[PDB]
């Protein structure tokens, strides 16, 4: 079953209720001046961490409906988060504003539909003027302080992810580990990356990110693609032995041995994963051979011609890890020795001198970066084993929102971006009134993340509003000195793309809660 | 066990109030001004839907006589919905007009079953009326804007449909599928589609509408019909590797082919679904070769007499989705290339200069419709899953009540329809007083639907209906811009199939309603 | 489930009451006036130990919000029992005085962050000079005395630990084990220890320590490493008579002879462990012969070359007990005869006679030292089993503590090591006034225990607080006597490892707490 069915006004007030007790306790959260959240445990004490995230996922109510608005603009925090890995606190204040002054205009009597249209637009220009005023990434300083920023003021992961990518770029792979001691560690251990992914989706390990990943498997590497079982037998046995992944390295992911692979570590002996030796054609057997050289058992090409069978037990090779995923297999360590790798460099670099033409010169550069582009691991610091969980979280949004930052780069932080973009959007309009009520919601609504920080401060949110929409630029307040100057010169920046994130999915959930006619639930 | 028992007046101010709160609930949500409805669920954000359904499916109350009062109008809307898909809320409001002025009368002491007679005899004579009145569809804008009023308000779903039947016209099929991007997407594969249905209802798959579909199946076309298991073996093999559907088109859907298909599919192995070579006689062999050079393995055909056995895995065809249903068999997509295909149409371009006769040009024309006719795929717009599911919702609808619309033409939107057709009935008489209040009853909540449209609008209704009124032929109130004009000129119709099934649906229900003379429940 | 949010100040007044009922529980027990804590069984006398830790594991409180402040802060006792096995009260009163006067901090209005970042500073630099005071321990007398101290009062168990150390030193192990009858026993049995693991991980017994233990087994001294199963064949059925357990001493531990015996003890058959004969290369196979000379059955060496199955029952040899550790292999006692084992000694005597060079002097001094360095076994008191389960764990922990005493020293007692720390960091600063604030909270603190001691004689904490501050170095109150003094003199030390333990986990703990923004629990 019987249900309860409300209609009209009651609706509203029951949802608004619900998402002010869920923001107002994310957003103290947010800003320096209040620190932690905590999370009660059934056992052993309380979680610490200053999550936004943290609190988030703590709240359920007792009404029912007002439960409802809460686990509704709870979306927000957790799509923003799924998207961009930052943010969800200044996604969470970006909904609430939105979501109190589009309610009171609909109490005013005005229509849902057209508020929720100009909201719309206001967040469709809105977000194309914040890409015009992003601007990109630049050394593992500021890599470093976008990283602090976007993890809430850990400097020390912000470095870290700077220094990771200043190794790798982004070329490399970053991954990021517990660590092995209670430190921020990082270290350049060699990647080697290729462009595949698995195979057989079935390979899937551990990482539900859809990923695999191995700790020190052996590396078949079949140079020529691998015909027989003959060829593997031998591999495949040494790999038999537990606790030994084994990754399959074949001219390209096969039928035969790909096949084999499936069934195989479908019976749980010698689990394993199968990839094509990067590209296709002839660069395909010069690259395979790259993974040999760094794997360390150098197998007799496909180049060459020399099968798997050619290849042997010394044909394989080693690895503290490998990640096979959305991006590559990635091989992290090797077996392969310096002094073969290098080599192996040196043979390209020769290459490139007789090398008539571009093409050619293209084609080996790209295996050069591949086999020495190398990973970056991000080890969170430890001891105790939750605080080096929770540094871990941190490190793997930072990295998140600096790698976004990186690609097409980062606005001015502490919230002006949104302030800067909803001045310049002040003359735009609608199709007609309460349309124009909707965007000025939204510009309104663009005000809120710089108000809260202040707040939390202990200041004034409108006089330093106040004085930051006096300036213009990247001229803002840091909350950390309370002192106005240039965000960027002082290194406070936020990813585009998470600011962008926070503000598309506050609208869009936002703009849904706007129009209830009637409500129903269980009695 | 144990049950109540009443009498008398009591039961039928039950009844009313049950109707009264189902009815008010979902009739606001009718009329632009009102948008969207909430219906809550068990766990995450609630839906936002406008759907007049979807509040309906929420509505059970707690006393037991209004709750079957609440459950039985909610008939009607389910009645009209599976005949018509659309103006289930147009239904429930003019199910609630009858009711409530019917069941005044009978309080007044007016004979329930003379009431009920005249309603119906009103009812009978509106629709001729009505059938008198509407007047066919036209080229694709007067497609989309119908499409787009009966999906309320999305112009988008209602372009789609228009352009998708532009494309095949009714003789294609058109589809919808979920989107398999976040637009509103309509494209054109090679439908063929050729009258069969399946050989054994049992082929019947998960769409429960009593259709077949099979996504990327095999596609043996037996030109000869098949003889032999044998022949089938290297087909039925094809088709046992997973994921592959079988669709059997030899010369009719066999005894000996049809059989094994139906024990091999009842075993697991091979799903597969059979349908004979289109038409009869010599046709079907000609038929059967079209299909062939459609699904790209072109059999040597039933006309040359080559056999199934002929017929190899050359012979098998192709296609990303085949449908089996009421209709027809529709092979969506096709191997069989556009050259083949497009070579085909030139042999039979020729086959009908030969041809003495009409006859055999007519039977030729049959089978370039067939083969060129195509199909249309709509494909609901998506990001997220809740509203990509909608869309869906809404276009399969607005395709429902548009098809209808093309075949034997629209009325006037916006409630007017109705209103006319009242109009030309206030001489219409019954046997009795009775049965005149019962007329008047039907003709008065012909109103409803216009008054409820102005009313959602926050105009005045008794004002708005009575300048209409004034008026006459198409001419109406635009709730959307709030101007009167001719209805069909500013491009709002409604399919004259939904009009007169919610008209139908309402008057069948309230006239069940309107007598009883007493009530058993349980206690 | 739902979940009961709260904000504000509401979870710190919950969180200190709960501290607060725990922390005033148990720092009564601290200090020599009161005395005992008495625990409830469900059957029987209750326990009567003066554990603070005893009475930290009853505290449970029924206000939910409290209840996690008490889990939280047990969680400071229980750690600094884990790192140093003493000092469990003395952790407690400094957690409750660093929260309390943090917490008031907090609800003044100061930022938690910077609190806690003073308070952390303040303990890095007081553990520094804590290290800068401490001054090492003495002969036995001094031992007893620590030992005496960091078990509460109990000379006799003092003694003992002083005793047992003086016998064996660091090196020889010293073991713990329930009293034969009921008093302090302590005795010197032939502990031969060399330093292996285990060769198995899956070798681990009983002891939840990471050890394993064997009583009376016996000792197979391959001294050659073991080729066969066949040589093993003879000791394997000999150990399979039940009850003794087999210790495996070859060259090393084997492949081989390693692999049977993870089978064998895999099957129930002769439980068994395995390690190497001591060191590399030669001085492992006359390290190999110490443990035959020790264990009875002299083996043919392998320095002989003779292999395992040289070595033959005769060679099997036999002790109370082994244990297998994070140390080494340890073996208590040896069929060894004294005439073998001081012939042994005699030999290589004269091998440092002829003996060129300090190499061979080095290596065979350290042969004499594991063979003689021997072991020391305390047994708890006994009689009755209650008091004799008690009696070992204050044993337990006084040896533990006595150790870290050794390595490193001890500091002045009852309290005034801390004391004398937070004097010499009046000047002591950080980044800001709140910073600043946090110093003097945890310098405040660091008087606690002297306080919480005096406060429990009966005395004016204040003024004995104050005298002690007066003077200086060693200057000190003395709780038994009530007569100020020398604590050293007056033999009243403390391991640096338990104080400085107590302090970091008290704030540690106190830190975390701290800050709570938000708190979230069951309804
Ligand atoms: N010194 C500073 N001055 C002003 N604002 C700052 C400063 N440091 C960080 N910020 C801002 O705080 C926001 C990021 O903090 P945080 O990560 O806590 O927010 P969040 O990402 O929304 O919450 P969560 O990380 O839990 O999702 C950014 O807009 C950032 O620029
Ligand atoms: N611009 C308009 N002016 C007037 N009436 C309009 C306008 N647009 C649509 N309508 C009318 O609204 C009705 C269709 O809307 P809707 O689909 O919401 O009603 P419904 O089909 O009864 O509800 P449901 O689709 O949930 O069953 C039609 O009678 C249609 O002509
Ligand atoms: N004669 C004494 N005068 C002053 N203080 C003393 C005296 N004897 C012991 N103490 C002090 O009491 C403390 C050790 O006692 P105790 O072992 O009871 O404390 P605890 O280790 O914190 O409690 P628990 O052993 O249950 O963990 C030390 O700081 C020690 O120096
Ligand atoms: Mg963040
Ligand atoms: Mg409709
Ligand atoms: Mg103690």
């Amino acid at each position: 079953a019987a249900k309860d069915v409300k209609f009209g006004n009651d609706a509203r007030v029951k949802m608004l209720r619900g998402v002010n007790v869920l923001a107002d306790a994310v957003k103290v959260t947010l800003g320096p001046k209040g620190r932690n959240v905590v999370l009660d445990k059934s056992f052993g004490a309380p979680t610490i961490t200053k999550d936004g995230v943290s609190v988030a996922r703590e709240i359920e109510l007792e009404d029912k409906f007002e439960n409802m608005g809460a686990q509704m603009v709870k979306e927000v925090a957790s799509k923003a988060n799924d998207a961009a890995g930052d943010g969800t606190t200044t996604a969470t204040v970006l909904a609430q504003a939105i979501i109190t002054e589009g309610l009171k205009a609909v109490a005013a009597g005005m229509n849902p539909m057209d508020l929720k249209r100009g909201i719309d637009k206001a967040v469709t220009a809105a977000v194309e003027e914040l890409k015009a005023l992003s601007v990109p990434c630049s050394d593992s300083k500021a890599i470093a302080q976008v990283g602090t920023i976007s993890a809430n003021s850990d400097e020390t992961v912000g470095k870290l992810i700077a220094e990771a990518m200043d190794k790798v770029g982004k070329e490399g792979v970053i991954t990021v580990e517990d660590g092995t001691g209670l430190q921020d560690e990082l270290d350049v251990v060699e990647g080697m990356q290729f462009d595949r992914g698995y195979l057989s989706p079935y390979f899937i390990n551990k990482p539900e990110t859809g990923a695999v990943e191995l700790e020190s498997p052996f590396i078949l590497l079949a140079d020529k693609k691998i015909s027989n079982i003959r060829e593997m037998l031998p591999v495949l046995e040494a790999v038999a032995k537990a606790g030994k992944p084994l990754l399959i390295i074949a001219e390209d992911v096969e039928g035969e041995a790909l096949a084999t692979l499936v069934v195989n570590t479908m019976r749980g002996i010698v689990k394993v994963a199968a990839v094509k030796a990067p590209g296709f054609g002839d660069r395909r057997k010069a690259m395979l051979q790259d993974i040999a050289t760094l794997t360390g058992g150098t197998v007799i090409s496909e180049e060459i011609g020399m099968e798997l069978e050619k290849a042997t037990l010394e044909d394989l090779g080693q690895a503290k890890r490998v990640v096979i995923n959305k991006d590559t297999t990635t091989i992290i360590d090797g077996v392969g020795e310096e002094a073969a790798i290098q080599g192996r460099v040196a043979q390209i670099r020769q290459q490139i001198e007789e090398a008539t033409s571009d093409y050619d010169r293209e084609k080996l550069q790209e295996r050069v970066a591949k086999l020495a582009g190398g990973v970056a691991v991000i080890k969170v610091g430890a001891a105790t084993e939750v605080e080096m969980k929770e540094k871990k979280a941190r490190v793997e949004a930072a990295l998140h929102a600096t790698r976004a930052a990186v690609e097409e780069g980062v606005v001015a932080g502490g919230g002006v971006a949104l302030i800067r973009v909803a001045s310049k959007l002040a003359d735009l309009r609608g199709q007609n009134e309460d349309q124009n009520v909707g965007i000025k919601v939204a510009l309104r609504a663009m005000e809120a993340p710089l108000r809260q920080i202040v707040l939390n401060c202990g200041e004034e949110p409108s006089v330093v509003a106040n004085t930051v929409k006096g300036g213009d630029g990247n001229y803002g307040y840091n909350a950390a000195t309370e002192e106005y100057g240039n965000m960027i010169d002082m290194g406070i920046l936020d990813p585009t793309k998470v600011t962008r994130s926070a503000l598309q999915y506050a609208a869009s959930v936002a703009g849904l809660m706007i129009t209830t006619e009637c409500m129903v639930t269980d009695l």
